[PDB]
């Protein structure tokens, strides 16, 4: 009932005293944002905390953050916290651990290089003008837009096509076979009431293993799991499955279900993410329509005569990148970063128990006026050439830092910033009397708006 | 591991002997209308196996089985045996048990009633019309019909205006937001991985009761329970709703909670049952061109020039209900019925102790020889008003039999007819190449074909 | 995790809220006792509240007492909670329920008559000479007196005896095999680890039911088990095992395992019980030497010159039975009564939903100002010829009441009477410097002392 | 339910052929012996087979063996499989894996040096004179003798002494405190209804980790914890105990809990394992007077006159050596080793996927008619220094070996062995009518005698 619950009173680290069975997350009912900041303001800057009965020691100095994400990640922070019952895609990179992880990673990165990405540019770069297309039908009858909807519908296609070579426009398709079950991967609720239970009774997860319950459901990882096994067989283009199975022809080829493996993750990582995030976009874009056209300008000099943005012309804007980064200032959507203490450890003049789960609260870090003048505000410029300099890396970390972090920063980015041009080349967009002013964010174990973000969008 | 293993071979009662912790379900590789047919020849009237450590007693006496289904089912044996997690739906009248049942079981047979079912007629008979034409754009062109596809769209535009008043023509409409939730509402397999595991880890359902996971998935039910709140309150027809709605203005009044509980089992019981005997009718009648012929006949003789089916000419046609009854002999779609023996007893010189469920081989007993000449043959003859005398209603129980037989009955026979009618009245079916002949019923726990039926369908 | 927890806000049940998952068990830091007085106090006459999700409705109103424990006992609260996995002791007639229950109750009603009893008392009275003996040892050298190890060894001696014939003088034969086991089934602290787990996670019980894990010890109930059927084939006295195993020789005739449980509840109950009450006597009688005199007296007077008590003697003694009922009522071992709700019911203008543990805080009723003047202080004199009167039966429940009330009563009163009797014919007891006075009653699930009851013992 | 039972049938390895959750779990009614046997004969060298789920992969060759135990030790192979809920006995060097294994392997190899065990001799040889004055008065009175409580007591003494230093006589004090709880510390039977279900319910270990419950009992556990806290502070001889306290005055120093950890598992590791090797002795010591006779003659050459043993002469005595070791060929009482699979590997020409239990099968070595001429029967002959040349140490496994191996190999060959000499040098022992001929091995998960030996025991 109290299994390590004298762990942090033990070894001096100050933090919320638990309950019994639960720890504390009763403090989770505004949301891991809100308590993460209230427990660096009330208690400082290293602190401990019991979800259920694991400890989680959250610590935010940047020399410390460091030590843990880069220094030592192979030595001792190597993995994430177990999360609930996962069955095979146990080997997908991001569940995989220590040595598997490490083959899975480097079996991984060549995929991810910015060459293969210079070339996938031409696919995802052509369901922008897909998305453009359905924006202006929506834009000619003049009728609020859900940025989710859009932008959802987007993010399926570039995903569908980048890693299948399935050629879907999955908004006006809503009933595709392909779109049904990849529509199914949403990004998990570690708040809801499952994911609640499975952190006090984590007991129950080998009772779930056996069952084959599993938090990838049955059908979408069948389903896949057959319709990739038809793609390989009629290949035998430049997408990730490919370049998958190509890296298959100093470590163990990848295996044909771990190939099935990370597809299924790459979408899992790449659908809900990016709409959420290309939605925080254009929440701000339209609450602050100076940025807005600023960005307009220093694309349309970039792109003559809404020209079509390539691969170097992307990398060309500063304002967009800046805009990028602001929002992911606000709105990083993994919330945080963690390891697994594997081992006993001191570092930085800190001792840590074998077990603890090392936390490091990237949104509050990210709104620590301590590091931030005017957090709450979005000021694209703190990101520009001039002033991207003082901001400590293990500070600012939306795709975490060291080599567990994003292997698909570089394509994130590319995508968004894809998407974001072809949109404001062609249409403006505006705040509603129903735009949800200012924008709250949700409560629950997902960084997203409390209700849809809702925009009228114009044409040029 | 032995748990109640003697409890058979200690009461002088035979059968195959138990494994530690599985009992006999290995037995269940053939599925359970051949393990049943094994053990009524090779063990005789009376045996008994193991579902895990759970006793179950066959009875094939049909006195006995009176006793049971009939004499004590209020006393002794009110009740089926628990199957899974269920949630809410403990509140449906199939699941509900004792005095809850019996007070459900009232307020809920008089929407059952033949003058409730005379005026739902030209409702179900609407959707008749859209079977022909979707049926004849099929017919139309030369191509096979897989008849699952086609009387299980039939199925379910039936279904969702008679307890909803919901009119879609769920085949064109494959992407209406109210079809893909009862879409998902199909009956289970008790031999599949998870309801096997439920079987020989009973203890596990208390563990899936708290984590909240439930057998009825929790968006369909909560899409139809949200969804009804809105037929209730813009209603403040003749369907299952509002008859219910209507028996809520000597036990207690149907709750709120409840009537969703019912109009979701209703679905359960009735979708893929009807679909599946239209199917298994279909077969027979096609590999029977002088029955089918027969029937048409029949048909063109009460209804003459394609005139349209009613209630009164419906119950008019002794054949249909030859080729109904018949087809319900062979093919039982619930192959047993079953009841926990709440105490112990003794009925027709045997006793029984508290606990054990008591079970009816309806599929086997349909097959007898010792009942029936001929049993694997089509032979709607054995029906007919000069034969249908000597058949035993407790041999013959495609729907059970007493207080807890199937309280939809009458609704399913007069459904599937009009179904039947509306299609043989436009059309006639032939063996194709790929017409499996003979037809095998599957290995698994529900009683359907092995692979589907695919037909050739002519045009009148 | 809040399964019913507005259950009692709702229906218009005051009571302390609930936590998630645990209900108000953090409450039970002060103990049943306690928070049973708090609850009255602060929150009046009815309240209720969650042993983690199960609702406990607490009743103080002596008509709606009486209805739950005499009037709808039969019909709606017939049976105890589940309070743990229990393996074959669930036909102990304390665990058995509904018919089973009453079976067992009739099949051994006919055991502790006053008939019966009378001739058991010359076996009960033989270790009461043993008790003297073994008391004047440790009276003859100057040593403080262990109250609860005195009358420890002598409640064992009265069970052995009078359940099996068995004849020890277990203070003195410390290592006897049947010593050894009776004295581990000690009551149950459902206050320590493992009863408080059971009790938020109640499924965990038929996990626990499968691997044989039972609340009552494999080897004491597998001695008990053989050694018992050795007595039965050696016999083939006036004990209970032959008053039992009389009556196997309207309902069915006890079984053999059937007997084998009751002997084994019967040590359960009577042992820690008996034990427990004599020393919270003896710390009475020793903190009140008025009290003691005076009972010396009126024990010197009835039975002249140490004379050996006899059963009509023992009941000739009033001021004994207002000590003996007095102490109980400051320390009634049972703490509270209990009965589930085994259907929805009405009684004295409440609602009470099927479920629902009803509780009777018997303890808090005892100690009520609002019934019991002065209610902290011993004052034998309440229960005299004179003021027996005005107590009403359904505040004073050290036994509890109605047909599941404690079928030992007689048999508890006059063994302890007789320990009484014959202790103080021959000794007096005066308080310690370690004497905890005033003495302070344990924070866990037992009612018993704090600290041991330790006293000076001498000789008359 | 048939998660890795194709991993053998896939890899080219034979076994017998899994059942679904049980997988060959039903193969061990005859025990683990036997079924070893019949393994090795019916499939040959290498074999596998499922304890449940969980794969099992036997291995027979010398230098296959070799590289598990001794070459890839360190690696591959450091751990043995969990086994069932330990709770702080995680601590204990037996049960410790990886890193904290080799910790505790290294701060307690010094306390098993010869010189610590010189100086333990006096200390184990004080409890033979112990042993041969209760042997004699068992001996005056010619009444049979039971050695497994004559011997059972010898070595609970020893144990008693050489690690706590604690002096007792525990035969003739059969109630002391100290000897109540290190008697509960017997062997486990993993073929006993609770260690089955761990094997087939493995998920069940967290279940019961969080409730506390515990393989070693929470008595014995915290009776030996407190009553070592004393004798640590009574402190502040030559027992293990106090070489301990010794060693927390390159690893971390020996935590305070893992002493007591170490303390526990030496009495589980010495205390039945002891007493059945002794008891197998001199069985056959009473089964071959002649091998008897000529122990005893080479017992009085080293010590003339019932002179006392020492450690120097104890290393004297050829014949004595050759009689443990024949023993403990016929009977080792481990019958298996085992180590974790925790990588993938290939060695010696065989691939071994991470996770297998690769095992050796001890008993069925020692009794391989292809390694050992007439191995049935009790020949001490080939240990002779003649024959001890070819006996390969990878087949002859008594204590195992490599790293992992039997840490108290020399304390206990001198403990028994001291034993066997005061014993011999005063009494010779003989075949009853009663004494079991030829001996049965126990079907259970223990090797031990069927039923007890009992034998004639005589003075000199
Ligand atoms: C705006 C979009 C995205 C954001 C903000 C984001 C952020 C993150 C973060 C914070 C992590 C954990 C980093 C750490 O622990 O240090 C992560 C991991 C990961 N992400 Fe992204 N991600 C995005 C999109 C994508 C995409 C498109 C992919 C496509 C392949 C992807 C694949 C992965 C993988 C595989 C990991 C686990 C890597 C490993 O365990 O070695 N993510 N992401
Ligand atoms: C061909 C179609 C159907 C067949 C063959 C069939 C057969 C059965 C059978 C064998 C039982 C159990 C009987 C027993 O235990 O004695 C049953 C129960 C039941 N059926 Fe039907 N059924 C069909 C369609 C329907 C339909 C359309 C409904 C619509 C309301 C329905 C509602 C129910 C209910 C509520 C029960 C449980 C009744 C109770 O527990 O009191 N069924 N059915
Ligand atoms: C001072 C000693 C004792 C006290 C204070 C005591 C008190 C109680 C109480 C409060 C109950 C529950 C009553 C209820 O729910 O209304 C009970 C039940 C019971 N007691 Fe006693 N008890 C004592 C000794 C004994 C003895 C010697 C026996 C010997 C047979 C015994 C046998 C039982 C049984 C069998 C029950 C359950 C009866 C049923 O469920 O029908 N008890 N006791
Ligand atoms: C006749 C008596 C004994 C026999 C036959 C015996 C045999 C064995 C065997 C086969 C093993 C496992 C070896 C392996 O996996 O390679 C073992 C382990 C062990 N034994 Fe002994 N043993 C005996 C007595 C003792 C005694 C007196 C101690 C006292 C300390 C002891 C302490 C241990 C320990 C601590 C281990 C685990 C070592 C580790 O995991 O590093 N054993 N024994
Ligand atoms: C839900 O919180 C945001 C989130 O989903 O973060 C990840 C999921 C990481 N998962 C492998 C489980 C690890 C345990 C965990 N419990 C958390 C609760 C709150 C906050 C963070 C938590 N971490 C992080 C890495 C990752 C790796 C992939 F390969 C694919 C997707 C993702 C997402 C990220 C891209 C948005």
């Amino acid at each position: 009932g109290t299994h390590s619950h004298g762990l942090f009173k033990k070894l001096g680290i100050p933090g919320p005293t638990p309950l019994p069975f639960l720890g504390n997350i009763l403090s989770y009912h505004k949301g891991f944002c809100m308590f993460d900041m209230e427990c660096h303001k009330k208690y400082g800057k290293v602190w401990g905390f019991y979800d259920g009965q694991q400890p989680v020691l959250a610590i935010t100095d940047p020399d410390m953050i460091k030590t843990v994400l880069v220094k030592e990640c192979y030595s001792v922070f190597t993995n994430r916290r177990p999360f609930g019952p996962v069955g095979f895609m146990k080997s997908a990179i991001s569940i995989a651990e220590d040595e598997e992880w490490k083959r899975l990673r480097s079996l991984l990165s060549p995929t991810f290089t910015s060459g293969k990405l210079k070339e996938m540019v031409p696919i995802i770069a052509q369901y922008g003008d897909v998305l453009v297309r359905n924006l202006r039908r929506e834009a000619e009858t003049g009728k609020p837009v859900t940025l989710k909807d859009v932008f959802g519908a987007y993010s399926m296609d570039v995903i569908t096509s980048t890693s299948f070579g399935v050629n879907i426009d999955s908004l006006n398709n809503p009933q595709d076979p392909f779109v049904e079950n990849t529509k199914k991967l949403l990004r998990f609720d570690f708040l809801d009431p499952f994911f609640l239970s499975i952190t006090v009774f984590p007991f129950l997860i080998p009772i779930l293993e056996v069952l084959n319950i599993c938090v990838f459901p049955r059908e979408v990882t069948n389903f896949l799991r057959k319709s990739v096994k038809r793609m390989k067989e009629s290949r035998l283009r430049v997408d990730f499955l490919q370049l998958m199975i190509d890296s298959q022809n100093s470590h163990k080829a990848l295996s044909d279900l771990e190939l099935v493996a990370q597809s299924i993750i790459f979408i899992f990582a790449g659908y809900e993410t990016t709409s959420s995030v290309l939605s925080f976009i254009m929440y701000e874009l339209a609450t602050h329509p100076d940025v807005q056209q600023k960005l307009q300008e220093e694309i349309d000099a970039v792109l003559p005569n809404k020209a079509p943005p390539t691969y170097d012309t992307v990398l060309q804007m500063e304002y967009l990148d800046m805009v990028v980064n602001e929002t992911l200032r606000l709105f990083p959507i993994a919330m945080r970063l963690e390891r697994v203490c594997k081992k006993d450890v001191e570092i930085n003049g800190m001792f840590i128990p074998k077990g603890v789960v090392v936390m490091i609260p990237s949104y509050a870090l990210h709104r620590d006026p301590k590091y931030w003048t005017e957090p709450e505000k979005f000021l694209p410029e703190r990101f520009s050439k001039k002033n991207k300099d003082n901001i400590d890396p293990y500070i600012y970390t939306p795709f975490g830092s060291g080599p567990r972090n994003c292997i698909g920063m570089r394509f994130a980015l590319m995508n968004m910033k894809l998407a974001l041009i072809r949109v404001l080349q062609n249409f403006s967009f505006k705040p509603c009397k129903e735009t949800q002013i200012p924008l709250k964010l949700s409560l629950g174990g997902l960084l997203q708006p409390e209700k849809p973000v809702v925009l009228k969008v114009e044409s040029r």
